[PDB]
């Protein structure tokens, strides 16, 4: 589908010129097979958007570990990382593995993320899971909050919008997860609360959307990926990532939404 990529090439370049940074977009229409690419193979910092794959990784481990999702996890005050709005409310009680996973996806809870990263063997364990579903691009290298440095040219804690999309499609529509675990992942993504102004702001009001956002902040680095379900039609999977050369460059949610629109425009 080289035709549709060329259709939106000039609009995408004008958008990233207005933003003053780089924009990486990949989108595939599972109803036709048409794809749109713009910097889709370049590396962008994952930021918080890794927590979606972190939850899918926990779901795959629950398959051969029955009752993993129900295992209570108690944690002290030192386990609290800045921006842990869900975990700091159960500090005196604890939470379940499934609760921590839903908090990491839907609220980007950081203490919950590090607690789950520890459950999987650290960032290498999550990287191991993505390789095991066919993703050779994804890599996680550090924990919260070190993974958010978004240093120009640093491949640590990065993936490509295409690999993100391809892996998201495998885990939400393909066979990387079993039918029970697949629906829970889609359900966790559908209930995300942090993405109202990104991909969700780019789709019609009747579309069902599951997404996970990321906001390094520095270097104008923010992102969003989603599986969107048009009414009575096959779903589209897409990923939109941005970065910028200067540490104090500001990210733009509006730019992310506008990029999600141009990709849907490219696919129809
Ligand atoms: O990515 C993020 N958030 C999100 N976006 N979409 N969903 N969640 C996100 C949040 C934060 C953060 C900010 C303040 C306090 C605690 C954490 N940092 C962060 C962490 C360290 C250095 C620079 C940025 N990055």
């Amino acid at each position: 589908s080289h035709m549709l990529t060329n259709l939106v090439a000039e609009p995408f370049a004008k958008l990233e010129q207005d933003f003053g940074g780089s924009i990486g977009v990949y989108a595939m229409d599972t109803g036709s097979g048409a794809t749109v690419s713009y910097r889709a193979e370049e590396r962008f910092p994952l930021c918080s958007s890794f927590k979606g794959f972190l939850a899918a990784a926990v779901l795959a481990r629950s398959q051969q570990q029955a009752g993993l999702l129900d295992t209570p996890i108690r944690y002290g005050k030192n386990a609290l990382v800045p921006w842990s709005p869900i975990s700091e409310k159960y500090l005196t009680t604890g939470m379940t593995v499934a609760e921590l996973s839903a908090a990491a996806v839907q609220y980007s809870d950081n203490a919950a993320a590090n607690l789950l990263l520890k459950e999987l063997g650290g960032p290498a364990g999550l990287t191991a899971f993505m390789r095991s579903i066919g993703d050779t691009t994804f890599r996680l290298d550090r924990w919260e909050l070190e993974l958010n440095s978004a240093i120009p040219g640093d491949a640590r804690d990065t993936s490509s919008p295409r690999a993100v999309t391809e892996s998201l499609q495998k885990l939400t529509l393909g066979s990387a997860l079993a039918a029970p675990q697949r629906q829970q992942f889609v359900d966790w993504l559908k209930g995300n609360t942090t993405g109202n102004h990104r991909i969700r702001a780019a789709v019609p009001a009747d579309w069902a959307v599951g997404d996970k956002t990321g906001t390094c902040g520095v270097y104008g680095t923010a992102n969003d990926y989603a599986v969107v379900w048009p009414t009575g039609r096959a779903p589209i999977v897409l990923a939109v990532y941005t970065r910028a050369p200067n540490k104090d460059d500001k990210h733009s949610e509006a730019v992310i939404a506008a990029a999600a629109r141009l990709a849907l425009e490219g696919l129809g």
